[PDB]
């Protein structure tokens, strides 16, 4: 059944963690804020994480879903982020984007 | 019979997950709601879950219905999200044509 | 003899789950009903289902007649529903068409 399985699909069972960001600040806004750069930047963020998303799920579909089990995990979490902080690369490069326009 | 077997055909024994959501909010709205953004999108969520029901559908076809046997199953649900994410790409960009519209 | 035999023929021993939905909504609406939707839909909701009565009555037809045998048999009904969800799409299509028009 698609029911929290697809679903699961749909979020790749956790978006990237850019939009574990994006929703914290996303409720913090919800409350209610003025925030020029937070007004709508949810449309953007999601639509960068694309390219970086067939990555970042792949490398963590071998990669334990629980990473708890130990902090040496970073390792493992690091030799994912070999290429997770070129694409960090990115999402830096689409925080300047955002701020110049 | 059809009933409840070609009904379930009619559903693919269960929409593609975005209709989870359409559905949901569909009856948080149906309670009342006056949202500009979900006055009427009930018709296009649909209507792009087409061209992804093929994929969704067969992907789900030879994967197990149930889907609670292990929450290892992400695994085999992120082989599916291989391109499901790649539809989940499709999502987000009718998400921003229908806010830009 | 043609009763209850070609006329099982008729309804194609049960009309395609198109027809199931029409007649409950039917009924509902038979009782009374202002509905501009379901006002006379009935005529199209058929002639739609003209073209899936073929692929769908033939692949019932080597198909077990009750479908109560096991929720497993929601894989030959999914194999069905190969091109059966295939079906639903122009289904859906004629649903964005009604709505339209």
């Amino acid at each position: 059944n698609h029911y929290a399985s697809k679903k699961s699909a749909a979020e790749s069972m956790l978006d990237i963690a850019l939009l574990m960001a994006n929703a914290s600040q996303l409720k913090a806004v919800v409350e209610q804020g003025p925030s020029f750069a937070f007004y709508v930047p949810l449309v953007v963020l999601i639509s960068i994480s694309l390219v970086l998303q067939i990555g970042v799920g792949v490398l963590l579909i071998f990669l334990v879903k629980y990473d708890l089990n130990n902090p040496a995990k970073h390792a493992k979490l690091d030799f994912l982020n070999n290429l997770a902080t070129g694409l960090v690369f990115i999402i830096v490069v689409v925080n300047i984007f955002i701020t110049a326009f």
